[PDB]
């Protein structure tokens, strides 16, 4: 019986078996008010004192968020739907330390993605223990709010201020720093991870003036915020927090009374009409995201990153080889996960506008151009395959780039990699290629598990990659020293290097899709 | 080994197979046929033209160096066989700029720009192609070793090709 | 000392740690271990870095060698630590008398029992410490001696005696081999033998008994510190490299032994400034700039003997890795001492 003493009072644990060793697990515990009632979209309020032993020895709620229906059944989805009850009651962190207890490791922070509208801790991709047993460090992760109930803004007004999600996860860092030692860490050495919305969550903590002493270090796996979907509009999110009080009848004057009446609503309410605030909208777009609150974000962040207002530390980024092909079976038609969706000119133009809805004709034309003079004429996948690379493009790898060479011109290193391996196990067709999402399992050191169905190659693979995750967070250099392992060598905005992680050969490479970010990030945003 | 090598002491042909066999999967079936290939066309060509190269360009010199990497989708011999030793000449040469003789849309584009590029470098003592947007071919240095690859899919610039088995062969093997 | 020294006259802030051998590992360590950090100012590392072969215990081996223990002192158990307590109970010697058998081969001289990554004084494996540059910001002094390896040699290889010049043929060199080298392919043991016994001169009778002390020595010391000191300086600070060859005057081991592993020290403590201890003046020169180039490191972070016209010690730099030798005639700057052999043990017999 493991036992630790924390500054709100005693949390018990458990022992998990891992690869013939002992991992302390402490899953569930709270680190904020539960925000019900007065305190549904308000900034998460402290904690106060329990007196008794706080049992955290199973994962705690979900966020309430509508999840995935697309594809009832199939494992490719569902392995992302929260595995939890939903409940407004769900700001807890989980802890994994190794066994014996360590003396001041370091600490990883991870946090998870999808759109911020949904998404859970307790994902088994994001299970920490096989990180704190192989690389003695300790992980911990919480459930942040999300869609309207973590993001609603209107700006200024503290019942409903805005980037409330993000304030949950500040606060559990803010946790780490004060409780963390109780249990082995050193609050000196903590690393913010996280995919998707959770890397440009990452990316935004190191913009806030506020987090800048609750980490040290911080690794963007597929996201940043200047990625197109990550930061909605001061005018965006108005319209949405009023066309969602309409649609729930909440429509009044007083501004604080259409939060009062939204207060009244039940959760089932409030998610059922998040869908339809925005006219032209998918399964996956942000209906609430951060927005420029005048407190976690004190400016545009796209001013901050050009004029170097950001923590000065190293990162790590990459992206994966086909972001975009993910989205492209959530309503692009002719696609379908159950065929090689080998689509036409005609559907290719119909799926930009689906993806770039309020774009004028001539900036989809200009896409058009821009992806489809093509190497051979006749390859019936030439459609196919552009679209996702358009999506993939716009919405992470460019984005993501531009962020490491802004971010870099600041004097830090930056480290940038080229995930693209395909997982073995993957249960999505060929086509879609290396997902969105797909190298976490990597990450978090899933295929280390023998009895797991992954070749050996994988095993490998996950290997290194947690090797030089876990240097980077301890060392600030993700290199693998000892196998006779590529080194991987510092992104500067002139040489642009960059590693690319496969089972075969990890190679340097420079300059990703040079061509492609300078349509999107030089000319697009013109249009 | 001990035919390609035939006067070679044991201990140098222990020290290939050492060299060449340290496997990222044990258990692959074609872990030594591919070895074996790569041995004796490191040892007999690319790491001498590797060398010849970088002991070149130190005198002063532009160097350019590529790295052929695709297959003839008319090879006649075995997809195992891979890129082979003389199978780039066609391409060199514009044969695959017939129509008529069944290659690939693709092989045909490939052959034009290296027909291009060979010929601009005869002209002009660089191998570019300058109008069709084309990746450009960098000098070869011998800190940085910069190189082109050539292929109808994504033509790109590498750097240090063969590095960790041309220094077997250029530093150690020599002495054996 | 932190606590104390002041009471005694000593600057706390002004501490150089130094040491030989074992203790030169030792010094090693601390430069990596955050609890040592704020103990010191600088620090000295004579024949010996953490990085050599015999210096850092793996955990599968400390393991082994704790259950082996056990079994021979009848204290095999299962809570691990009713192991410990019984061997809590052991005499002073039984637990002696049975250290040397925890390995299956091994010699008077193996580090049966040595430094391990502990999760305390050692937070990771120290060789990734040393590569990514965590350790203690400060100036170094580290060296070697001439001939490292042969007194290992007269511990058990064949052929070998300190009372004839041990003349070995190659049959006794692999033999010696395979002693220095135990668990190591017949492949490994090779590659040393093509790499030490390319001769200037086929027919000299005492090539293979040099080569193997000189195997011996660059595996052991000479490439080891060598490696550290280029790690350590690419991160920014001052390190300065010397090269030990002289032999002492009185030294009781045979000539064949040269300037041997531990006989530097009695130059560092100043025993030659003795006139009534039978040196010579030479040596007393030697030992008295030694001891000033020591003294000005420890107060001031730079080896010189700045009064008498000496030779100025560069710093060393991965680059033109300059060093200072030390002998009673002519002290020199040379270059990429060892080069070529550190090349081998550096980096390829680390593959084998
Ligand atoms: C938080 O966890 C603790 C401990 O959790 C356990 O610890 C590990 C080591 C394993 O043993 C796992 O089983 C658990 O994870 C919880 O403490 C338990 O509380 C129960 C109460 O339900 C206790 O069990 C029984 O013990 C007493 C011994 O005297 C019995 O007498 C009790 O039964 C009595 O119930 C009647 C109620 O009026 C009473 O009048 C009768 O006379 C009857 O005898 C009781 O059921 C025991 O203290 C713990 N259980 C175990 C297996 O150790 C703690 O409850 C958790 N906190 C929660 C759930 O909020
Ligand atoms: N009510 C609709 C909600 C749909 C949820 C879709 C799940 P995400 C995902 C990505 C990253 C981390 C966690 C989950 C996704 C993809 C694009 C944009 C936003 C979210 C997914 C789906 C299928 C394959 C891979 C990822
Ligand atoms: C800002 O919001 C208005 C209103 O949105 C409508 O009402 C909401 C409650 C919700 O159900 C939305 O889906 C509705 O669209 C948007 O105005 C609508 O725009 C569409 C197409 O442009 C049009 O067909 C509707 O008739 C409009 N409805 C009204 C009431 O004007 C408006 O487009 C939003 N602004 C932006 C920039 O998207
Ligand atoms: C690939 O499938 C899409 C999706 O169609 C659905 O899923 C299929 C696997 C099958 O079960 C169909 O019955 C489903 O309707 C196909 O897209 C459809 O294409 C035709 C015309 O092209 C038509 O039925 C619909 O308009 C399309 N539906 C959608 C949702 O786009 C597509 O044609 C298939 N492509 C190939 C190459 O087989
Ligand atoms: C790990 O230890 C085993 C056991 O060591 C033996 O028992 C000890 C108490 C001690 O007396 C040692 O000297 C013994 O050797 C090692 O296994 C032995 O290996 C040798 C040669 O390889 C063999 O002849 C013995 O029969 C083995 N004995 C047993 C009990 O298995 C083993 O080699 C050690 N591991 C390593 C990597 O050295
Ligand atoms: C040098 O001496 C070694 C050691 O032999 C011992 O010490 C000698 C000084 C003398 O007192 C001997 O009687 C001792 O046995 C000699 O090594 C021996 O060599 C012969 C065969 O070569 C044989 O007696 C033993 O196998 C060897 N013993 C050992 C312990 O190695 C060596 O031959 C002498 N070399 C020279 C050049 O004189
Ligand atoms: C509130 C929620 O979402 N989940 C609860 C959980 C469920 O409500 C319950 O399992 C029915 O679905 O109940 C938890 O608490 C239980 C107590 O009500 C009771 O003492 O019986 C159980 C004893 O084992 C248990 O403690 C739970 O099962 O953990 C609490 C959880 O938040
Ligand atoms: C834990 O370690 C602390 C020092 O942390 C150091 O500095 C930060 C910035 C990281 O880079 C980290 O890896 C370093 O070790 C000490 O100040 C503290 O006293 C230590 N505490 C314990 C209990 O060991
Ligand atoms: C002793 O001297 C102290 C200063 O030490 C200085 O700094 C360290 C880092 C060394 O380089 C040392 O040689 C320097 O002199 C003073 O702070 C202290 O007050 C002094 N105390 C006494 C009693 O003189
Ligand atoms: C109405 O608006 C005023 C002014 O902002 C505010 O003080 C008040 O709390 C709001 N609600 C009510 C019920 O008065
Ligand atoms: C390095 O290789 C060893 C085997 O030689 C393996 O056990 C270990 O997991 C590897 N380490 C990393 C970080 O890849
Ligand atoms: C360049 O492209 C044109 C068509 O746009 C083609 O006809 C020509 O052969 C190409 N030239 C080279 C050198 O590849
Ligand atoms: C036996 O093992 C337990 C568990 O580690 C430990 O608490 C205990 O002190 C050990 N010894 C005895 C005598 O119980
Ligand atoms: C320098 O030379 C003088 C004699 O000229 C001698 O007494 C002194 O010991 C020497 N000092 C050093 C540091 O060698
Ligand atoms: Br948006
Ligand atoms: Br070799
Ligand atoms: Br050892
Ligand atoms: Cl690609
Ligand atoms: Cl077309
Ligand atoms: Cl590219
Ligand atoms: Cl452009
Ligand atoms: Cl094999
Ligand atoms: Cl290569
Ligand atoms: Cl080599
Ligand atoms: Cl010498
Ligand atoms: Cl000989
Ligand atoms: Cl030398
Ligand atoms: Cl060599």
């Amino acid at each position: 019986d493991i036992i630790i003493a924390t500054k709100n009072g005693k949390v018990r644990g458990m022992q998990l078996t891992v690869f013939g060793g002992t991992v302390t697990a402490f899953l569930g515990i709270p680190y904020a008010q539960p925000p019900l009632g007065r305190l549904r979209f308000k900034k998460p309020q402290s904690l106060t004192k329990w007196s008794d032993i706080w049992n955290a020895t199973k994962y705690a709620n979900s966020c309430c968020q509508n999840i995935d229906q697309s594809f009832p059944g199939f494992h490719g989805s569902e392995m992302w739907n929260p595995n939890t009850d939903l409940s407004e009651d769900c700001l807890y962190l989980n802890v994994w330390i190794p066994a014996p207890k360590p003396k001041n490791a370091t600490v990883l922070i991870w946090i998870y993605g999808g759109g911020f509208q949904t998404g859970t801790s307790s994902l088994h991709v994001y299970d920490g223990k096989f990180l704190a047993r192989v690389e003695r460090v300790i992980v911990v992760s919480m459930n942040y709010r999300v869609g309207a109930l973590g993001f609603l803004a209107l700006p200024g007004n503290p019942e409903a201020p805005g980037n409330m999600g993000l304030f949950d996860q500040q606060l559990a860092l803010q946790w780490v720093q004060k409780n963390i030692a109780a249990f082995g860490g050193n609050p000196k050495s903590v690393t913010l991870f996280g995919e998707s919305a959770g890397a440009a969550s990452v990316s935004l903590h190191l913009l806030s003036p506020g987090s800048h002493s609750l980490f040290t270090r911080a690794i963007l796996q597929s996201g940043s915020f200047n990625a197109p979907w990550a930061v909605t509009s001061l005018y965006e999110a108005r319209n949405r927090t009023l066309n969602l009080a309409k649609l729930t009848g909440c429509s009044r004057e007083n501004e604080t009374e259409i939060i009062k009446c939204l207060r009244n609503k039940d959760p089932q309410e409030i998610l059922l009409n998040e869908a339809f605030v925005v006219p032209y909208g998918t399964p996956l777009s942000v209906n609430f995201g951060p927005t420029v609150d005048g407190d976690f974000l004190t400016d545009m962040p796209d001013i901050l990153l050009e004029l170097g207002q950001f923590k000065k530390t190293q990162i790590l980024v990459g992206v994966n080889k086909d972001e975009g092909t993910a989205f492209l079976v959530y309503g692009a038609p002719g696609f379908s996960k159950d065929n090689n969706s080998i689509i036409t000119r005609k559907e290719f133009q119909e799926g930009l506008k689906i993806f770039f809805p309020g774009v004028s004709e001539f900036g989809k034309e200009s896409i058009l151009f821009h992806y489809t003079d093509w190497v051979d004429d006749q390859r019936p996948e030439n459609y196919r395959e552009a679209l996702g690379d358009v999506v993939g493009d716009y919405n992470f790898i460019c984005p993501a780039l531009e962020f490491t060479k802004k971010f870099s011109e600041w004097g830090n290193n930056a480290f940038f990699y080229y995930f693209e391996h395909r997982s073995s196990k993957l249960p999505w067709p060929e086509w879609m290629g290396v997902m969105h999402g797909y190298e976490i399992e990597f990450v978090f050191g899933l295929p280390l598990e023998r009895r797991d169905q992954y070749t050996k190659a994988e095993e490998i693979l996950s290997r290194s990659i947690v090797k030089r995750w876990a240097n980077f967070a301890k060392y600030g250099n993700p290199q693998e020293t000892q196998n006779q392992s590529t080194s991987w060598p510092v992104f500067k905005s002139t040489e642009q290097k960059y590693l690319t992680l496969n089972t075969e050969s990890t190679r340097i490479m420079t300059k990703l899709r040079a061509q492609q970010c300078r349509f999107w990030t030089s000319f697009f945003p013109k249009v």
